[PDB]
């Protein structure tokens, strides 16, 4: 047995490739067919590979992830529920990353110092719960959860789960890294099997070589536009083909990260040479040597069947830019001027922002600085404001040492703390008025409803960092840098050459400042106290147990039109301050959803009083009056971000079922976790038969069984009614979370509590 440790922080926790192969060959003697790469890593982590029913898109796989990662906006509710198990130690290597609460205001040092004082109480809670239950803690300044994971924790054939929808970034180093809600991270930290609907697999055949201004980001901007935000739901994405090798490991992580935007369970690349080189450059040459020894198990089987296959010729791919309000509205940088024209999107760029976990790598900063260098060499600074987020303290230390940070500061860039920042709305934007229509281009992933600054009128376009830099220099979406000229301060016209930069540093990466804090899981001792009077942290009161009766005469709180993402159900930005307090954060419930009745966000009719008002207040008014209610939704309800708050908040305010045409995968699992009923119309045209006024009866809950639809009676005000059927994807363990009131309660009742 090789004794090669998972990371430099867990010397004693070894990679189990032996276990993986054992289970793969068990499964493969039962399936007798080629396995894809995500099927080898996923079925190789099955708790029972000899008896697990394995069928794509149909069965619930009982799995054993190798490790759990949390970030600080979703770690507070995950540790509060983990304290409730009363387990004294986590069962797997687990980390907390403090990246989500640092607000971009004046730039890195100022900002991080501001945030450590602003967020003391929360950072203290998370460090102390981390020391107490054996969770490694990365302090504010460490970096964005996914960078730190790529540099320290992802490896070939890992199964990692993270409480973030962009955990898929770790597929850049051949692991299966899946985003989940905090209650799923609590399963694995408490030792209980994690279940995952068995994934379908989309294969993206890559061909050719990326050239010029075209970078890895453009491969996923292209696949998102092709497949749409709904195209990857319930599937893992597998890249393969000759083109794979032309992409660096952090470029493969960029392509896997924004796979989240098509609803994919996760994305992965096969173990290869550029992965090997990235491991070695990060002090993990030993993991790369063991991976070489099991590479048989870390690449797809010849002839493996993909459910969908898409092909991309990398050498014909052009620079793209997606937006302004969906990540799947794709444009070549070439024609984006004209479309903004036709469609009335602002052509002047207010702010260009490079960073986020999607595009904050050393290679990313290197190509951004290569573009900035040329502009600087002609006496130019940025026309648009320009912000730069480094992905980790190591990348800030190294780009500082290798001079990228001074070039980018010299064209007028502000380099922010190594934190999410403007990406989740942790931004004190001061250059517009609220409501001012404007355009910002970013090298981020998502571009929902100005969610960068809380201005619904901000038009955000996602692109590659080097195109963000050429466009912040030019100030307008009319600039295509592959073909347009700029005028130096010397009155001479020049065109920007395509960037070229080092994938990795020549020397060692400079680690920067000390930000890791290992659990003294020696003595431990110190207790985590949360103030009975905190406005930011509150202990979770157990949700109520099911009374065993039907859901009769349900009031419709809202019938939502169109796109209802978790940023519509539970916004971030000024709400991240309450990610540890459920009653305070429940005050954003669905304030962004569009009411079909009047097509307004946060204006629903209260049915007792007949006044139109805040969706949060109406839900508390129905709860205080004993009126149980339902949300009716459209398609891909709950798209986007991972936050289990979008499911904790409707349960907390009296919610009972969310009936939709379809759900996003993580949100639907979060709804089952919190004792709500996610249900879908057996016929989606029945959405059209429910009017905001109807009362609805969900009958047959005494007979709730796997694969059997429920009856819904739509009670119309004129006394007519009509019965429809509702399908559900509950298996018997999720039906027991329902009966008990939540999965947490089901655990406490199994724990003879
Ligand atoms: O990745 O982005 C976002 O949105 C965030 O990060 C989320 C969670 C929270 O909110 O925190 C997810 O998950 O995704
Ligand atoms: S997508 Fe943005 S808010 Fe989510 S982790 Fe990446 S940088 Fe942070």
């Amino acid at each position: 047995r090789a004794k090669v440790a998972m990371s430099h922080f867990e010397p004693h926790e070894y990679i189990r490739y032996d276990l993986l192969e054992k289970n793969i060959d068990i499964v493969r003697k039962r399936l007798n067919r080629p396995l894809t790469l995500s099927e080898k890593i996923v079925y190789g982590h099955l708790d029972d590979p000899a008896n697990q029913e394995i069928e794509r898109g149909k069965t619930y796989l009982r799995l054993r992830p190798d490790r759990v990662a949390m970030q600080d906006a979703t770690a507070q509710m995950a540790m509060l529920q983990f304290i409730s198990s009363g387990l004294p130690k986590v069962a797997v290597p687990s980390t907390i990353h403090c990246d989500h609460l640092i607000e971009a205001q004046l730039g890195g040092e100022k900002d991080l110092r501001r945030a450590k004082d602003i967020n003391q109480e929360v950072y203290n809670f998370l460090a102390t719960a981390g020391a107490k239950y054996g969770v490694g803690f990365w302090r504010p300044g460490s970096g964005i959860i996914h960078q730190i994971i790529l540099e320290n924790y992802a490896y070939p054939g890992v199964l990692l789960i993270g409480t973030d929808s962009h955990t898929p970034n770790g597929g850049g180093l051949g692991g299966i890294c899946i985003g989940v809600g905090g209650a799923d991270a609590v399963d694995v930290m408490a030792g209980i099997p994690w279940e995952l609907k068995c994934p379908k697999v989309i294969g993206v055949k890559l061909t050719g070589s990326l050239s010029g201004w075209t970078s890895p980001k453009d491969v996923i901007l292209k696949v998102a536009g092709i497949l749409t935000v709904k195209g990857g739901t319930g599937a893992i994405v597998e890249y393969h083909g000759p083109g794979v090798d032309s992409i660096s490991c952090t470029g493969m992580a960029t392509i896997c990260n924004m796979g989240a935007e098509i609803g994919a369970t996760t994305s992965v690349f096969p173990y290869n040479h550029r992965m090997k080189k990235y491991l070695s450059k990060t002090g993990r040459a030993d993991i790369a040597n063991l991976a070489d020894e099991f590479k048989d198990h870390l690449v797809p089987d010849p002839g493996c069947h993909y459910d969908q296959v898409i092909e991309i010729n990398l050498s014909e791919l052009k620079p793209h830019i997606n937006g302004p309000f969906t990540p799947d509205l794709a444009h070549p940088v070439a024609e984006v001027g004209s479309v903004a024209e036709k469609e009335g999107w602002p052509l002047d760029i207010r702010v260009g922002l490079i960073g986020s976990c999607t595009n904050s790598s050393y290679e990313d900063m290197g190509r951004s600085a290569a573009v900035a260098k040329q502009a600087l060499a002609h006496g130019l600074k940025c026309k648009s404001q320009f912000t730069i987020t480094p992905g980790s303290e190591q990348i800030r230390a190294t780009i500082e040492r290798d001079g990228y940070a001074q070039v980018l500061r010299d064209v007028g860039g502000i380099v922010l703390a190594n934190a999410c920042g403007p990406c989740i709305g942790q931004w004190d934007r001061k250059d517009i008025k609220k409501g001012e229509k404007n355009t910002i281009v970013t090298s981020y992933n998502r571009n929902f409803t100005g969610r960068n600054d809380a201005n619904p009128e901000t038009h955000a376009f996602v692109t590659s960092p080097e195109i963000v830099t050429a466009l912040a220099i030019a100030g307008t979406l009319k600039f295509n840098p592959e073909t347009d000229f700029l005028t130096g301060k010397d009155g001479k016209k020049f065109k920007l050459e395509a960037p070229d930069a080092d994938e990795l540093p020549r020397a060692e990466f400079d680690p920067g400042q000390d930000t890791y804090q290992h659990p003294p899981k020696d003595s431990s001792g110190q207790r985590v106290d949360v103030s009975p009077t905190s406005q930011r942290l509150q202990l979770l009161e157990p949700f109520d147990k099911w009374d065993g009766k039907d859901l009769e005469d349900l009031q419709i709180l809202i019938k939502v039109k169109g796109k209802c993402t978790t940023d519509h159900i539970s916004a971030a930005g000024p709400w991240l301050k309450f990610r540890g307090h459920l009653d305070n954060i429940s005050n954003n419930l669905l304030i962004g959803a569009i009411n079909i009745e009047n097509r307004k966000a946060n204006s629903v009719r209260n049915a007792v009083t007949q006044e139109f008002g805040p969706v949060p207040d109406t839900a508390r008014y129905y709860k205080q009056h004993g009126i149980r209610w339902v949300v009716i939704g459209d398609e891909n309800y709950g798209e986007g971000a991972s936050r289990e708050h979008s499911a904790l908040e409707p349960r907390h305010l009296g919610g009972r079922a969310i009936i939709t045409k379809s759900f996003a995968r993580i949100h639907e699992t979060n709804l089952k976790k919190q004792g709500l009923l996610p249900l879908t119309f057996a016929d989606p045209a029945d959405y059209n038969k429910i009017h905001p006024v109807d009362k609805l009866t969900i009958q047959g809950l005494k007979d709730f069984a796997p694969g059997k639809p429920l009856k819904c009676i739509i009670k119309h005000p004129n006394g007519t009614q009509e019965t429809i059927l509702l399908n559900h994807t509950f298996n018997e363990t999720q039906i027991e979370w329902f009966r008990a009131g939540s999965a947490l309660n089901r655990m406490k009742e199994l724990q003879q509590k």
